[PDB]
């Protein structure tokens, strides 16, 4: 009934060791120096205090993150022909671009917010232990380079180009812990995808050399390969399979035989040697996972170690087995375990052995404590509203705590849930019918809007915040309820024409997202339990590389916005030549930032990938253009994606022997 | 000095033990049928009679199957309008389309080898034995329908369709050993794949709702999806990615937020669905392939263990040492083992246990057998030529022999190797700057083949062509070797100007194949060891599954020709206004036979294999078009092409673990 923090903070040492082990099996791991110096109280407080508000630090680098949406692309600054006002003549828009008094504001708040944090720590790891760190020195440059960065803009009020950007990313890069683990394992992989990239580009450059000597006097030789760089240009297109028929296609309309040249090397560059560096980096990652979950494993033993040595007052090492009682009084009133007697304990020590005065050591005091942690569950946190235990304990409030214990309030709420499904159905078959009834149907959704919002109060006041939170899947029901109250409320409050609240639809998605529950109901049926509980623990798991890929995202479309800023007019005369006029695509342009996000995600999806390059390339007039897009391909596509690819088979294996062994 | 065929045949216990242990360890298994009988002789003599003969039944297989390619297209014999001597018109051509008495020949000729091929292992096999395998009665069904087929042709020289080329397909699936195997595996992983294609489709059902139901009123829903049976089959297209900023570009251009569903829904489908179905098709393939294992050494156990019971006489599961050293002597005989001398078996009885008269059971025999097996390496056959002792030890040949073996003379090879390589490119490079100084450097180059014959004939004289044949380096180069002098041989005797050969510009393609050696030379440098050494397994390895594509590709070909035949034609007026005359892709058709063939490749590589399907909709008219298209990408894409994937992992894993072991 002590909390962990105040535990550590403030208690015996009974008390420190069993919150030691219990941030231990919790995961969470305390700064070394903390547990280097002796009794480390003040500096712990200090840690606790500021841990307590990790909330605000991830959103002020969320908010810094995503700065980069809402700023002025460089190439507006410079005077262009037309005013940037005119927003449908550079192919652009839907998003408000910062002017320079509000962008100064909220650069200056972040920034402020970011100082603050990155200096919060020096007050518990020292002088001497923060300024060794290279992360800490890192972080510090990544500061100093914006803040200087805000000056010269606030003083401004020549460059060749800005870079807070690519800053911003990489200080949030390093903000979370999973992106630096992410850049760790790339670190690890790099040397090995170095060489099998060597010799892809050595396979590449001899089947180009063989193409292009082959069709030297072929009509098609004419036609595509009228020299070496093409020739090689074009292989490599066809290595990526996006235009498969279009680069041989007058060889078969010459003679149908150069085919077979063409189903011989695809053949050979898709299934051989793609599948090779799957398999590399496949191998690569797998190492570097053991890597990295061996080094967690040894600082978790080495701070459990490290709090045996605490409870050893006499620190040579011997344990006795009232020391061991009490701790296990403790841990049990912290987690679960069976009640245990007096005489009980003595009967097990009498029993276990005929040795007198049993030490227990170290190693297996260790070893027992993982034992105890992944045998017996975690006790719940017991409230944060029962400081009026009158009304904890009230008669209606206990018997309300019993039903909402039991399973049938979770039946009741999949019935509930059901029938909005229905509901929904219902509903959305009466609009396309375009169906005048339609209103009842709505405001029965919002109703059972308003029934979720009363059992997710009900359900946080029963099991209290921290329990409720600690589950997965009650945080995303949280939010949804959440948002799902906050519209509604939105939408009652004005009752006027709005765009988007006054429709009404919208609702509807969300209890989609409130019953993507139902998919977990097949968890009970044999067949479908490996998909769909891979699927689920991926999901979070799968989130930090994700996170990864989109800050490389991040970085290339600056690079892109940067150079290609201006490329794409409405009055450019070489554009409409493009291939993009002719699939009209302009809209996918890099003319600003959002702009660009979106067609590097298109393509990352490696769907007609080649027509940026080609289109890029006849406007830009340089062919060194093409590195830009070559770099993309070979970073994100060759080793980001086959790394993801690589986690899904061992998610998917990790969960398949799991279950095997459950049985 | 005893052959083994011979040794079976005829000779004592102790040779038909040892060529028994010889074939069980060699791979090749004999009929459990001959192993049951007693002496198994005049059986015997019959079935190696008949497997001397593979290279002819082989050959007839392939010529069976390649009949496809030259067989006049159904569509073709229904009178067309102009016409199909016209070739131009309905875009197709190329090869020689099979005349009727010419296809009756041939079709005799082939049926008359493959039914004494058939029906020939029924002489030793038995009557009883024959008829009750499911095997037999197959092939017995496939023959029949083949022969009636054959005589209604004979009869008539109606029918809606025609069977004949979906039965020698099948009846090329069951004649090979490698490709019966593959078949096997698919028929345990289809329970495993079906379970997920419920879930994929169910997914595919979901989303394609919500997306019809959310752009309803957009403009992009008027455009695309138009009704949910549009929209569904647009959301199918785009899981593939084969068009990601085609489908929903309409709804860009209205709103930019529109993007974050269709960004959620790539994302989610491709990463994390299509990733998951690897994994499930990666599984259940290993799984199958540990039963196809265990099975294969199961049956050489068995007739280890029956050649024991062989030269045990006795019958009483006992072997004595003075029995087991004239075992040992005819080994030693085939096998490279250490010469052992008379008194010196007799000291390694008494030091090895005190136990006096020993038995060897019948189990200790079986490992043991294996261990000899794997740790000595298998000696030569002696020699086929070796009929005429004098002149295979003269004493030129010896010292031409010794020089042969000898290291000195593999150096030599690829010095020459080496030196053919920068002829090639410069004889090449005067080719792109048209010198006229070429033919010197040609007919330098023409010399370099006959060297490659000379070293042939040099290094099969003195291994002999068994031992030759044996290694599988030493095939390739056979083969590459008889087109050159064939080819070369056939320019000096015509000074004509032919249309291929009068060039001479075929020799280059045929020396940069003699080169490929030189890629296992990259084997030595330890960076690049796993990945050659893996792509050179890889080659023979994955021929069955390779196989087993290219066999399903003959039957939708043969599927396609007979529904789409006459579609495409220069005068169809619905097909210009179609996708592939925009792409101009006319000469993908489905008019014959070899269109149909290189048209499913393209949609094998899934390179803009939207249009074959979406095209073919509208020139026949009817929704029920796509099935051949949307099942085509179901059982080859989903489950063949991964099954690749599936293989390639495994191999490269099995090829690290192999170089960690000799360490
Ligand atoms: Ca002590
Ligand atoms: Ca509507
Ligand atoms: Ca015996
Ligand atoms: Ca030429």
């Amino acid at each position: 009934r002590v909390r962990r923090s105040e535990a550590i903070t403030h208690g015996t040492p009974f008390q420190k060791a069993a919150a030691l082990v219990d941030l231990a099996e919790d995961g969470i791991g305390l700064p070394v120096e903390i547990l280097d110096q002796s009794s480390f109280g003040e500096s712990a407080r200090y840690y606790f205090i500021f841990t307590r508000l990790d909330l605000i630090w991830s959103l002020n680098y969320f908010a810094l993150l995503f700065l980069n949406f809402f700023e002025q692309p460089l190439w507006c600054e410079k005077n262009p022909k037309p005013s940037c006002k005119d927003r449908d003549y550079y192919y652009l828009g839907e998003l408000p671009y910062l002017t320079n008094a509000e962008s100064i504001i909220y650069e200056v708040i972040t920034l402020a917010i970011l100082l603050v944090h990155t200096f919060f720590p020096i007050s518990y790891e020292g002088s001497r232990i923060f300024w060794t760190s290279r992360l800490n020195l890192v972080k510090v440059a990544c500061v100093v380079i914006l803040f200087v960065d805000v000056l010269v803009d606030f003083l401004y009020l020549f460059l060749p180009f800005r870079i807070a950007p690519y800053v911003r990313v990489i200080i949030f890069i390093l903000s979370i812990r999973e992106l630096r683990d992410t850049l760790v394992l790339l670190s690890g992989m790099l040397g090995t995808y170095l060489n099998i990239l060597a010799l892809w580009m050595l396979f590449l450059l001899f089947a180009s050399w063989i193409a292009f000597v082959m069709f030297e006097d072929t009509q098609q030789g004419l036609t595509v390969f009228t020299s070496y760089g093409a020739t090689l240009y074009q292989m490599f297109i066809l290595f990526t399979t996006s235009n498969n028929p279009d680069v041989w296609i007058p060889a078969y309309k010459s003679s149908r035989w150069s085919s077979v040249f063409f189903v011989l090397y695809v053949l050979i560059g898709v299934y051989f040697v793609t599948n090779l560096i799957l398999a590399v980096v496949y191998d690569s990652f797998k190492e570097q996972l053991a890597k990295q979950v061996s080094g967690m494993d040894q600082m978790k033993r080495r701070m459990l170690e490290k709090a045996f040595g605490l409870i050893d007052s006499d620190k040579n090492g011997e344990i006795d087995k009232n020391q061991c009682i009490k701790l296990f009084e403790q841990l049990t009133n912290y987690r679960t375990l069976p009640k245990i007697s007096k005489e009980e304990f003595g009967l097990i020590f009498d029993e276990l052995d005929d040795t007198r005065d049993f030490k227990i050591n170290k190693d297996e005091f260790a070893d027992l404590c993982q034992a105890i942690a992944l045998r017996f569950q975690k006790e719940e946190v017991p409230s944060l509203f029962e400081h009026f235990p009158q009304i904890y304990h009230s008669a209606l409030s206990q018997q309300l705590r019993a039903f909402v214990r039991s399973p049938n309030f979770g039946y009741a709420i999949s019935f509930i849930l059901i029938i909005n499904f229905i509901a929904v159905v219902v509903e959305t078959t009466l609009d396309i019918e375009e169906s005048s009834a339609q209103k009842p149907w709505q405001v029965a959704e919002f109703v059972f809007g308003w029934i979720y919002v009363l059992e997710m109060a009900l359900k946080i006041y029963t099991y209290g915040f921290e329990n409720y939170w600690r589950e997965g899947a009650n945080r995303f029901d949280f939010l949804v309820t959440w948002v799902i109250v906050i519209g509604e409320t939105a939408t009652f409050i004005t009752p006027d024409e709005n765009t988007f609240f006054s429709n009404g639809e919208w609702i509807r998605y969300l209890l989609l997202a409130r019953m993507l529950r139902l998919i977990r109901l097949l968890m009970n049926v044999q067949r479908y339990r490996a998909f769909i509980a891979t699927f689920i623990t991926l999901i979070p798991s799968l989130m930090p590389y994700l996170g990864t890929i989109f800050c490389v995202l991040c970085i290339y479309c600056s690079i892109g916005v940067q150079v290609f800023g201006g490329l794409v007019n409405a009055g450019n005369k070489k554009l409409f030549e493009t291939e993009l006029a002719e699939d009209d695509y302009l809209l996918f342009n890099f003319n600003d930032y959002p702009n660009g996000m979106v067609t590097l995600f298109n393509l990352l999806v490696m769907g007609n990938w080649q027509v940026w390059m080609e289109s890029y390339k006849d406007l830009t007039g340089t062919w060194w253009s093409i590195t830009y897009f070559v770099s993309f391909y070979v970073i994100t596509i060759l080793l980001l994606l086959n790394l993801v690819v690589a986690f899904v088979l061992e998610a998917f294996f990790t969960e398949l022997d799991l279950e095997e062994e459950e049985k």
